């Protein structure tokens, strides 16, 4: 019996009104198919949304080790493990994907098997271990026949080329998903559909449509009980503020730490952003990292002690950062930090060139702004944001 | 008993010798096919380019009229059949496409089943039938399997995202198509080999790496001899210098007239590209259009009346093009034009704006060069170029 299970019974003996509440916040129309789930092994809900909202509803704080015990109990070849697969990912939950791709590559039933290999592209894909032009071969040649896996599919390549900076394929690749082709597997469905917005959102900001950004983030939210989703809408709303409005900026940082402190990617991720936004808006700054060096921190390192005229210590910085290989993107930065310390308009064109290069519409306002305070023309330089 | 047949027997017995130059001309190692070609109905050549370069050779004049006839009669379910179809697309023969596709498309055979529908797509989303979204779909859907069609399905759209102004996902697409798996076809191999360097030279020229353009350009010309690969070349070539070199870009332009003034498409085309040139430089203009009422020829007309100070003619010919519906590329000429003929800094702003949001690299030369005249920063205009 699965602890989730074993957690149910011992809540239900304490208070018998559970029943109704469960029942409710599963969607179902009666507390019938939870008695099934209750009392019979392996007796798996229609939809995957029922477990999980009981889950989220009744244990938030141990979410994790419940559903990573239950998904693991899953017979590989039925509908509630494939929902799990998708479950897994969405929350990138590695180590219960990976487990439950490596069964579903070599089972016997040809919709798992092919949920299966669709999930294992992506996986490969995200770890550079196979190149984008071996995935979409790979993909090709699998004639994926589910509605589920057409969609997975493109959002595997969107993901990929949102990470890399390669922004051109996306507007055409997202148009191309139809949610409404996906009938048999609602969780899927409304999973993907969360997904489908994050991804516009992001697309968006990029094209530099911050309301429109802004709305699909927002659709996210409201589509969406999944903490990754979530994290990701609200750092997408703020960074589509950035250079805007600090407060509000800010709020959106703060409220996407609050949910999501406890894991330190996402705590990570917005301490960049506050980072970011407190440079950019010069303040003092509570968010460096004085303790990495990676490319990211040592620049906004850089950007903070610029910021306050301590000229000697950005130069320290400077140098570090001089002996490390920098992508299109981080020559467009120190281009742009060469450029405030120097105050040479050369190093804000360079900074403008090499956004250029890595189809940067959004960090490109920095050297922009710089032109402004120098008195150069501000109707070409809102046109360098075309 | 095909008009080819016919009259190829007939030119076999007023010369003898004829056998050993139409021999090396098919690129056969002895004779020996070509008696069998000619003495046996339905006998065809292992590959298709045997027969197309002995009527090259043969009847250069009236290759439509006997490749017509050959490509009807032929057996749709063969290698020869496929590759026709190939071939009547390649030369934009429609109505042999036409009629090969419909054929095709409810035949016993599995392989040429499967190009009869890919052809069909293109065909149908060429003459907007269809949309781009349910090209795509429909693509999915037919479970590719050939690796023909499969670098077929993405120059389809490459040549749709081409002509409707949609560059950016075609680096990404092109990237894709992988011809070395092209195996069994010759004739459609080298064939997609021609139709890919022309696509990478137009990619090339919206990129404004204009050397590699030609690069392109060269090698589609020197692997082919269809008279379409040779235009569309001679075309791009042309365009590749339109803004650098006026003599070597009317030289591209005259030799494509040359080669291509019997058809009224490939005859207007380079109208309206040496028209476009000689606005351009501002010469004399023997090729503007006065009797058409299409935008492009009507903005041609202006665009020469403004380069002569024929002002009041220029207003009328613009008066007439704002009751007509404009694209943003259009409205992006229409307002260099409007900034031309009112010496107006606002409008080439417009400009500007318009051949950013239309993704065009090319013709935003135009008000570029004005503001360089008006003394605007010259950095900060090559920048706009990216």
């Amino acid at each position: 019996m699965e602890l989730i299970r074993i957690a149910m019974k011992k809540d239900l003996e304490n208070d018998n009104s559970l029943m109704n509440k469960w029942a409710t916040v599963a969607g179902l129309k009666n507390p019938n198919p939870l008695y099934d789930f209750l009392n019979h092994d392996g007796k798996t809900f229609n939809e995957f949304s029922s477990i999980v909202n009981i889950v989220k509803s009744q244990y938030p704080d141990r979410e994790y080790e419940l559903m990573k015990d239950y998904c693991l109990n899953l017979d590989v070849k039925t509908k509630a493990a494939r929902s799990a697969l998708e479950y897994a990912d969405a929350n990138m939950f590695f180590e219960i994907e990976d487990v439950l791709i490596d069964s579903m590559i070599s089972c016997s039933n040809m919709k798992s098997k092919e949920y299966g290999k669709v999930y294992k592209i992506h996986r490969e894909l995200s770890n550079s271990v196979i190149t984008e032009f071996e995935a979409v071969k790979r993909l090709g040649k699998l004639n994926i026949k589910t509605p589920e896996m057409n969609s997975f599919s493109r959002l595997l390549l969107l993901y990929h080329y949102l990470s890399t900076g390669n922004f051109s394929p996306m507007a055409q690749l997202i148009k191309q998903i139809d949610l409404s082709e996906i009938s048999e597997n609602m969780y899927i469905r409304n999973t993907y559909q969360t997904r489908v917005h994050v991804l516009m959102s992001n697309i968006k900001l990029n094209e530099n449509s911050l309301e429109e950004c802004r709305e699909y983030s927002k659709k996210a939210l409201e589509s969406t009980n999944i903490l990754r989703f979530q994290v990701f809408s609200y750092l997408t709303i703020g960074n589509s503020l950035l250079f805007s409005n600090y407060e509000l900026a800010q709020e959106n940082f703060l409220k996407g730490l609050s949910i999501s402190v406890q894991n330190e990617n996402y705590n990570m991720i917005f301490q960049q952003a506050l980072c970011f936004l407190n440079n950019v808006w010069r303040k003092e700054n509570k968010w460096i990292n004085f303790e990495s060096d990676s490319i990211m921190d040592l620049q906004e390192q850089a950007h903070c002690f610029i910021n306050f005229n301590e000229n000697s210590k950005a130069k320290e910085v400077l140098d570090k950062l001089d002996l490390l290989v920098h992508n299109d993107n981080e020559l467009a930065m120190h281009y742009y930090l060469k450029g405030r310390l120097e105050q040479n308009k050369a190093c804000f064109y360079s900074s403008i060139e090499y956004f250029k290069k890595s189809n940067d519409k959004f960090l490109i306002r920095l050297p922009l702004l710089e032109l402004q305070k120098m008195g150069e023309n501000q109707k070409l330089l809102e046109l360098l944001l075309l």
